[PDB]
């Protein structure tokens, strides 16, 4: 032990411990193995070295595996222990200050998730498209998708309801503190990432972004954020709490492309749903309209806030405006 | 909303949700209902205030209520939503500075718990003891005892036995990262707050720590630190992780004391236990001796540690020390 690495192995533990993201890259990488075998990769940002050995598995002559942090070690145990440091080599430091010998056939990572970290490593990933992938080169994964939909949270909803129950369960009553827990749990302008069921879904979800990671002009149009319009029609009955995102992204096929996704209708990911909480709940029926835009706005001067911009309107209510914000 | 408080209503939902603890002080109150009807009690830290809501219903004439922080708002709404705000006075600010008009028949507190936060809150009860309560009056709870026990985590085994499983899964062995992932969750010298239950218990309970919380010299004795001796026997084959630490506090009856146990035998409490991890594990069997002495000291010079000072010898192995420490 140098370090302190309890919070270490825990987000590594997380990754491997997760079968969908794990499934979807093993798959993924082997469904592109006429495009990969005998050619060269570029591995941004990567860990414990799982993506590079499938890229080996997939027949790349040369996986150059980059780690900027300390688990490049690991990484380097990994490759060695598994016979491949002829075809992997495990490189230190930032992919922006990297030296490779040859411009490669294709880039795998895994850049995707909320927060500030997930920002800089998706800027990591197109600076190394642009400096290092040949013309026509290959990226894994290829496009992102990302959705919103309105929600209603049961586990919020339990919650918020506990107050109304202490005077069954102790005999004293503390209904007059649901103000508070609704203020503490839905008034602040934080996103909330936390896993939800299909059943807290309101109505279809619908798309408000969608990137090809291959354009040549990315880098310049994110500046100016990712966002859009969306409608929808609720299904039923029930306290709104606001609205969950998540993403999508796409692996080319040999055939169809391979989608990992993140909704909450399919399997449990480690990266959950990023929730944008109401100020306090509102009370929807079959076919209220729910309407609004999203834009994230990149962060750009520190201390760095990436932006996250809601307004909606929930049936007749007036049009409301909730910014949030991400600082880490 | 003033202040963003997601983390706030957390501590008290957990509290409240706690229905171990929440009926420990209900009915350790109510069976000294005798001894408090027609009294005066101090609440040192009163929160959302039901245990001054519960020394009422035992018949105290007045309540006096200290709450340090913003959630004295909060136990003012609570006592006047139940019509006892002739009887139960929520006043705001630190305990050592609170000015009341008498002493008072009996101190309730809700101090114990692991790290800095507890040890002030338990040196804030017993300032408030010297000062305010009356020769003879009663502390609830009375008095608190620590037992220590050897341990073999269930949940540590399967995380640490985790990368010897990639290679069936996914096909790639990551078997070499064990010794990583040892050194990372065990290798540290952080005390580690997490539920066992009664299988994880290697042997019997020791009580090393008993505190009558009415003693005269309390605060000057805690200046040198509580800490005992131990000893026993396995009761079978098991890898030995470390040591379990946990406490009972004691509330006298009308009759024989009400018991609150946070051990893994008893139902699971928001405490836990506090666990303290071998740098790595040690296969024990049926009749293996370990001892050792634990000590806890003080906190004294900023920047403020709780000290955890262990000594521990298992069956033929040679006596070994790790020192553990708390930073919040
Ligand atoms: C997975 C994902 C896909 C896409 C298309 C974007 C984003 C998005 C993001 C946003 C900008 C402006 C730039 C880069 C960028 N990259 C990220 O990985 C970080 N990220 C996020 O933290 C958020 C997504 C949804 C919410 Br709510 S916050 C995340
Ligand atoms: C519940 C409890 C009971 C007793 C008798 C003590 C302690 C103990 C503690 C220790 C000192 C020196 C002074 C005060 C004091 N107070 C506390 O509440 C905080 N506390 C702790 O954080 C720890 C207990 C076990 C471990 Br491992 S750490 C905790
Ligand atoms: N600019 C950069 N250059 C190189 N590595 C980077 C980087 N920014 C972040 N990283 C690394 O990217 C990794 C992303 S998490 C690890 C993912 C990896 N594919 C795996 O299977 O383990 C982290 O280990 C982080 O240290
Ligand atoms: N020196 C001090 N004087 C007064 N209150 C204090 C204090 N130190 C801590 N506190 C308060 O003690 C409380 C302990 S947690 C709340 C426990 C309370 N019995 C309940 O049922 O809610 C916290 O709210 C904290 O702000």
């Amino acid at each position: 032990l140098y370090y302190e690495c309890y919070s270490d192995v825990s987000v590594h533990e997380e990754m491997i411990a997760d079968r969908v993201r794990t499934d979807a890259y093993r798959l993924g990488i082997l469904r592109n193995w006429a495009a990969l075998r005998g050619k060269t990769v570029l591995d941004v940002g990567a860990g414990t070295g799982i993506l590079s050995i499938f890229c080996a598995q997939a027949g790349a002559r040369r996986v150059y595996a980059v780690e900027a942090s300390a688990i490049w070690q690991q990484a380097r145990e990994v490759v060695r222990f598994n016979g491949l440091e002829d075809r992997v080599h495990v490189l230190p430091g930032p992919v922006e200050t990297v030296e490779l010998p040859e411009q490669v056939d294709a880039i795998v990572s895994e850049w995707m998730g909320y927060g500030l970290l997930h920002e800089s490593m998706l800027s990591s990933v197109l600076h190394a498209r642009t400096k290092w992938l040949k013309e026509g080169g290959l990226l894994l994964p290829a496009s992102a998708e990302l959705f919103i939909v309105p929600i209603s949270d049961q586990m919020l909803e339990w919650r918020l309801g506990f107050w109304s129950q202490v005077k069954q369960h102790y005999g004293v009553d503390m209904s007059c503190l649901e103000g508070f827990a609704t203020r503490c749990l839905m008034g602040h302008s934080e996103i909330v990432v936390q896993g939800l069921s299909g059943e807290d879904v309101l109505a279809r979800p619908q798309r408000f972004a969608q990137l090809e990671l291959s354009r040549a002009g990315l880098e310049q149009e994110l500046e100016a954020g990712v966002g859009g319009r969306f409608r929808c029609s609720c299904y039923g009955s029930a306290p709104m709490h606001g609205f969950a995102i998540w993403f999508q992204v796409t692996f080319p096929g040999g055939e169809k492309p391979l989608v990992l996704s993140t909704s909450p209708f399919h399997p449990a990911t480690h990266w959950k749903q990023a929730l944008l909480y109401l100020n306090e709940p509102v009370q929807v029926e079959q076919d209220t309209d729910v309407s609004g835009e999203i834009t994230l706005l990149p962060s750009r001067d520190n201390p760095r806030r990436l932006r996250v911009l809601l307004r909606y309107k929930v049936g007749d209510q007036e049009e409301k405006t909730k910014d949030f914000a991400m600082e880490d």
